[PDB]
């Protein structure tokens, strides 16, 4: 459904596999804050 | 039932997933500490 | 009977989810340690 | 497929377990980035 | 349950993991050829 991995890098930026993609962004700090939109993909397939 | 994810970011708060939403707060420092009700709303839905 | 999460915070505490509470302390330094029998309580239910 | 851990060492290094296998390097950094193919292999079973 | 069960860092940089209910810390292993469980300390045996 939503996330196979949900970790931090140990600089704060949150690492997530979603939908076998993976992206990471500095965290969310509101439910207004739509992560996913602004994350960076950093891996298109595989994880 | 419980969380899906519950892990730490480097500066020490704490973070989790619990029913698809993501939460973060201070850490429990004790059982009389009902962290869900205090904890802030991060993220609703797609975690 | 095992842990379903178990993680350090940032400070070197290791956290861990045994039979749905949250518990807290030093790890271990070896096997004579009886971690759990030892570790505070900081959560009881819904983890 | 994919990876069954996947998470960050203090000084920054990613850590990965696929196929039994364990991998570490630096994260990637754009979906360009295939990192399972530049990551180091240092583990071949037991993972 | 096949291979590890855990396997996480902790800040000071040793590597943790559990593997058939035993949790054991050490060094990361270095190449292929580094037998981790061999040389990692035995820290817990049963519960975990
Ligand atoms: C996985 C992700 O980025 N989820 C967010 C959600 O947390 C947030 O509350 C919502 C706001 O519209 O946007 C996105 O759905
Ligand atoms: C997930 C969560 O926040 N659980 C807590 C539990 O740890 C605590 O013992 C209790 C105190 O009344 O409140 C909540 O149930
Ligand atoms: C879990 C563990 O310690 N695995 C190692 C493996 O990574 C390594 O390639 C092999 C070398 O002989 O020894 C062990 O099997
Ligand atoms: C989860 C936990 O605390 N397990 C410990 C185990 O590590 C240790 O080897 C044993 C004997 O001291 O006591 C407990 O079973």
């Amino acid at each position: 459904s939503g996330f196979k991995f949900l970790f931090f890098s140990p600089d704060g930026t949150l690492y997530g596999v979603h939908n076998d993609k993976l992206y990471k962004g500095t965290p969310p700090t509101s439910d207004k804050d739509n992560w996913l939109a602004r994350a960076t993909l950093i891996g298109n397939g595989g994880w």
